[PDB]
């Protein structure tokens, strides 16, 4: 039903936030049609997209679809409030929808949403629901309308960060910073230029290539764990098979055959103790032809230490799924009954695997004597599994509370020897209460940047907060710059005003960058020039491992089309934004640029400074998140001075005096003497206009950027 | 003609040294084998293995050779003479050999060698050319003796570090800096536990994975360059071909099709401006049938920005090998005129590739419309190369120092968006001295750890220390500890004194390791225990990165056979080491021990400190390179008070008076008493003799360390 698209990357409308353009072809629309559409409308869409209920708390703004039916649908406007919620649907965030109803015939719907790669085609689904419904013969819900809802949640699905990810993004906007998704797949930045860091998952940007490979280098690994005095098997000395039954011979008899490079399931052979169990195990187990390990067997049970910042943060026990008889049910009716355990299945909720007795269970059942239909003793253990994995496992019920603080060390040296800062520790042991002296070879693996979806949200014991704790050492309270500090002017002055700031803060000593559609500005140079719509140079100045103030100097035509590159600001401004000339069309008074003036008053959240000669941008003052206002005067006899600074907010005014032409900035109970318009070059030698306000204003972004005095009226004099 | 093999890993010989022993088969041995044996002896020796040559630089400390020629050959002293240079020819670094003739019949060789790899196998091959030579009929010099010497310069490579991580490794020995092979292959280690780093040529511990896989990672790489404004080509869209056709239309007709993943040679197809031509290009390309990427083409040259830190520290241009007209000589002609340049060729010197008139070099000049035989006019140039390579190229002809700023800041700046510290951006360009606003595109790949082989000893202009300028950033001049400080006492009371020793120093705010056969101690814990023959205990310390201080504590049964784990050390000890009963065997009374006593004493630099009341450990001031001495006595009358801290030495000296028992020591000038043997719980109460003289040595030891006094006394009375 769409037609054209549009997005905003910023605040354009509120927040950024996605435009879908549709035209109704279905002129006969809703309205007369309410034989084969009555409540079953609303009843349909409740299975269709099963996000869709009757739910106070989705996003229940506005309770209409649930008054409307068919007759009343508006769908223009239903599509905006159905929309989203197959995103929901599909693990995703996002917030509000609205005013979709524009032209007659036509929709413009908006609606927020975190991501473009799915953006409008899961409006496309909710439209052509609802049309499709129309066009059909009282067909019900799942027409055929649930195939196009799993093929979009499956898209949104690849599009996904995956739940390892999401755990440190979610920690990351916990803790109120910034991020972006960056290498595509997984892969997030955090933070901005000159704080930022890439990051993923168990993975972070202070561990090195080194450290990585050595984590992946098996051999290597054993040799430098052994290095530390490390309880470890090491016998890492077989290549291959060494020709068969030498290789065991090499390390003692009774050996596992451990799989290697790319074998997925775990061609492992197992207490292999005979010239003859070897010779036959090693041509089974290197199913790959080149893919085995010979190594002694030790026991114990599959144990994982996620060390992070030195500290356990979180441990799993990865048992196999099994039964334990109860005295009364054989293995097959233990099956069905182990299957009725409510956290398992598929899809959301539904985290742990479901046992059958296929192939592997079957083995090891046959390997304890069954035939299925007996009954094992009471308290009897049989494994159908023979370790760990999340889709045919999901077992996760160790502690780190518990574990004797002598095998925390040595899973704490395992890891610094390999020079890793994240990794969680392959430990094998029958008890993990006791020091490593009686654990037999425990420590086998580094593993190097495990998934997290094998340690988060276990299956026994508490949580732990493992995103969070990665966090912690990426971005600590111990250091709280994070992004650089938003200073973002109107679409004014970017060619006097910009260069006043810029100045300012390069002579105060921040790293500044700015584009007024000229190529971009780092500190003394720059780059690449063009239609800085918004999201361009904003990521320009924004993502450059640098800055400290992000000004980059606004834009009409780039807001209308896109809105700003960035969300939100701490410091910006507005100064006269109309003249009798073309701005954007439409109107161009005082319409038209109010809308695209507010943009920046209404994110400003500290400092806005507003221009106190238009009185049609003082009307910013009732809108903007910013208090101090700092309203600038060419004009001494005002009323925005006694009635505003005499209240406690902040002006720049325009005197005549002992210093000639002068810039005073006002604030609560005082008044200090900046700037003559005499001595700024861009004044020319004062008794003049151009470039006063401009002056004026690079002191007002100034004052809330820090104004020191000294090195302000050094950026204002530089020219 | 070897029978048995051992390795002194430390200084029991001087310096750290492999042992071959030896039999002679040949009981009627060259004193009567001169017919077959003349001054062709060694005439053979100099053209079997070419470094045994009469040089006089040879390591040639004695020029005994060619003064025996066969009837005094002494075989077994001149396998030891010969041994070595084998190991030069393959480009290995050693020392002196000598001492080989031993019990009657046999030979015991000590030859300096840095690697263990190939150790005694070079003597082999040395030891068989001797006795082969002697056992064949007048045959010459390369009888079958120079398959043996391929054989072993082959291996010797196989176990080599390459030329990039040569260069580290020389530059990390020019700064005074400890290094080790850590991760077999290239990869080094260098400095010591604390302040070590793992370094593989161009790669260090301080890039990360996710910086490395981006280089990597072409796609994203176009996509971060593009972000920050660079000079790319970008058009990173087309997978595959496309379909074909398509695929150029979409980035523009003029293409060049680049091979990706594992195509070794350069399956490029360029120039490609038509449907059929790309459309035929395509599929030929795309050998590999699924490893292409459809980009533009751009023109320029090959160059080759090094980046380390910040800084451009090397530059190439890899000029693809060509011809250029003299105006005489046709295009065959030419070849075997470039071929006749003296640093073209195979082994040592030769660095630059020949050129023959082969496939690729036909498809050139058949491109250009050469029959080989023609000639070019004067000054025209005919390609015979697509582009760079070492061993089919070696060309590298460009500079830093004339780059233009900017094209030098853009490669910065495409090093840093990936997050690398090392990388050589691949920069295309017509002229590497404008500025990129004139380049198209050239930037096109980030090279993330370039080999060095392509930068280090140019074809022209001035070479670069890659090496240097790769370690000023991982152990620069700012950081003077990259070691600990070495502080190792002998075959003493490790059970006391070590333990006075490790309180002093951790009360003093170090961590110190230490491990007296027992478990290694590392600050308040352990691990492994068991048979610390040296250089287990010292890799256990010394590589721990935690360490400041390594105290180790050796052992007589240790050192005689394998030597110390380390190679020297600033401070040390040695107390006596003889009693009546059994030492090393041998003779146990003043001579045996010695022998093992003096391997501390001589390799300890600033300060050593001996016991004053053993005649036979006084005789180590002698030979120590460590000045101090610090004497200690439990006798308050000697004469090593008197006349040794007189003339400013020290001492620590056990006298009584008003503090009791006391400990004082004695250095230059002054005297300042230290402890009271009543306070100290290893000497009960005082009046007692056990432990004195181990609180003594703790104490001298501990002002080698730099005592402050009161951390020492608390050190000392804590136990
Ligand atoms: N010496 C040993 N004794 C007992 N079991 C061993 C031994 N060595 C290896 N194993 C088993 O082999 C398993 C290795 O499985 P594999 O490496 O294929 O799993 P994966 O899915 O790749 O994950 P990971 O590498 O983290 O184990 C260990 O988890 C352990 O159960
Ligand atoms: N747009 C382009 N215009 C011209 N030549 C190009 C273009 N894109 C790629 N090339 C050529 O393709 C070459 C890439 O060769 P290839 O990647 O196979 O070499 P390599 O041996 O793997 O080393 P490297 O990856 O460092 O280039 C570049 O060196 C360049 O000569």
């Amino acid at each position: 039903n769409i037609i054209s698209t549009s997005v905003y990357v910023g605040p354009n409308v509120y927040a950024s936030i996605p435009l879908i353009r549709l035209v109704i072809d279905l002129n006969p629309h809703y309205i007369t049609q309410l034989a084969s559409m009555g409540s079953e409308v609303l009843e349909n869409l409740e299975k269709v997209i099963p996000t869709l209920k009757t739910e106070q708390d989705a996003k229940l703004q506005h309770k209409l679809e649930e008054l409307r039916q068919a007759p009343q649908q508006q769908i223009g406007e239903l599509v905006a409030i159905l929309a989203l919620h197959l995103q929901r649907l599909a693990g995703q965030k996002g917030g509000a929808a609205f005013s979709a109803y524009c032209h007659e015939d036509e929709t413009e719907i908006l609606y927020s949403y975190e991501s473009e790669e799915i953006g409008i085609e899961a409006g496309e689904v909710v439209c052509d629901m609802l049309v499709a419904l129309a066009k059909a013969h009282e067909a019900g819900d799942q027409i055929d309308l649930n195939r196009d809802v799993k093929g979009f949640l499956r898209y949104a699905d690849r599009f996904a960060l995956g739940p390892s990810a999401l755990a440190l993004v979610q920690a990351a906007e916990e803790r109120n910073i910034p991020w972006y998704r960056l290498n595509d797949a997984s892969l997030i930045q955090v933070g901005q230029g000159k704080y930022q860091k890439r990051i993923e998952a168990a993975l972070t940007s202070g561990t090195s290539h080194i450290a990585v490979e050595i984590a992946g280098d098996k051999n290597v690994c054993n040799q430098l764990l052994q290095d530390l005095g490390l309880p470890v098997p090491k016998q890492r000395v077989v290549y291959d098979i060494d020709d068969a039954v030498r290789a065991a011979r090499r390390v003692g008899f009774p050996v596992v055959l451990k799989p290697l490079d790319g074998n997925h399931g775990r061609g492992v052979s197992v207490n292999l103790t005979t010239d003859e169990a070897v010779e036959a195990a090693f041509d089974i187990a290197m199913s790959e032809g080149s893919a085995v390990i010979v190594e002694s067997m030790l026991y114990g049970d599959d144990h994982r230490l996620l060390v992070v910042n030195g500290e356990l943060v979180a441990a799993a026990r990865r048992v196999p799924g099994h039964i334990v008889g109860d005295g009364k049910h054989n293995v097959e009716a233990l099956i069905e009954i182990v299957n009725q355990d409510p956290r398992r299945g598929v899809g959301h909720e539904n985290m742990l695997t479901k046992i059958e007795l296929d192939e592997q269970a079957l083995k090891l059942l046959a390997e304890k004597g069954y035939d299925k239909d007996s009954i094992p003793a009471k308290d009897e253990v049989v494994y159908l599994r023979r370790t760990a994995n999340i889709s045919t496992g999901g077992t996760a019920i160790d502690v780190t509370d518990t574990i004797h603080p002598e095998n925390k060390l040595m899973a704490e040296r395992a890891i610094r020897a390999v020079g890793l800062d994240i990794g969680a520790v392959d430990f094998l042991t029958t008890d993990i209460t006791k020091s490593y002296r009686d654990i037999g070879g425990g420590i086998c693996e580094v593993n190097a940047g495990p998934g997290l979806r094998m340690h988060i949200s276990p299956s026994e014991g508490p949580s732990r907060d493992v995103g969070g704790k990665i966090m912690d050492m990426l971005f600590p309270q111990g250091s709280q710059s994070r992004v650089p500090i938003a200073a973002i002017t109107g679409t004014n002055g970017k060619t006097t005003c910009s260069r006043m700031l810029a100045h300012i803060l390069k002579m105060a000593g921040h790293v500044v960058g700015q584009t007024s559609t000229d190529a971009v500005y780092i500190d003394g140079n720059v780059t690449v020039k063009g239609d800085m719509t918004g999201p361009v140079s904003a990521k320009m100045v924004l993502r450059d491992p640098s800055v400290d103030i992000a000004v980059l100097e606004t834009a009409r035509g780039g807001i209308v089309r896109s809105g700003l590159g960035y969300q939100f600001c701490d410091v910006g401004a507005v100064l006269n934004v109309s003249s009798d000339h073309l701005g954007l069309g439409g109107v161009d008074t005082l319409d038209g640029l109010a809308e695209v003036k507010r943009v920046i008053a209404e994110v400003t959240k500290d400092t806005v400074v507003l221009n106190a000669d238009n009185a049609y941008t003082l009307k910013m003052a009732g809108h903007s998140p910013a208090k101090h206002i700092m309203y600038v005067t060419r004009d001494a006899e005002n009323k925005l001075v006694r009635e505003h600074i005499r209240l406690g907010k902040r002006a720049v005014v325009l005197e005549k005096g002992l210093n000639g032409d002068q810039i005073v900035i006002y604030e609560n109970g005082t008044q200090i003497p900046l700037i003559w318009t005499h001595l700024i070059p861009a004044t020319l030698e004062g008794k003049a206009i151009h470039n006063v306000e401009n002056a004026m204003f690079a002191a007002g972004m100034a004052y809330a950027l820090g104004k020191n005095l000294d090195q302000i009226r050094i950026g204002l004099r530089t020219f």
